[PDB]
């Protein structure tokens, strides 16, 4: 399923994710080391950092107890609709999503 990863430069790369596979696993595997994944997607860090798009704010899992936890480590501007990468698992039903990448996740 497609993926958008918007930098904060507005450089926007489209990636083919599988079903199962994190926002996060998917960027790294593809060189997007904006969000690499310190804590190695266990909702330990907050380097996985990204800002999910108003258009599937609500498309997306809400966040748990871990994940809000661990955000408020995050060095960039902490917004609303601000999520760990790591936590958002692809399935055909986010096809299409966009998620912009903080420059700074320290
Ligand atoms: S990779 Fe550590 S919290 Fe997402």
């Amino acid at each position: 399923s497609k993926v958008v990863y918007v930098s904060h430069d507005g450089t926007r790369r489209e990636l083919d994710v599988a079903d199962g596979v994190s926002l996060m696993q998917a960027a790294v595997s593809n060189g997007i080391y904006d969000i690499v994944g310190d804590c190695g997607g266990s909702a330990s860090c907050a380097t996985c950092h990204v800002y999910v798009n108003e258009a599937f704010t609500d498309k997306v899992p809400a966040a748990n107890e871990r994940e809000i936890g661990m955000l408020e480590s995050v060095t960039a501007e902490l917004k609303p609709n601000s999520r760990l990468s790591c936590q958002i698992i692809m399935t055909p039903e986010l096809d299409g999503i966009v998620v912009d990448v903080p420059d700074r996740q320290w």
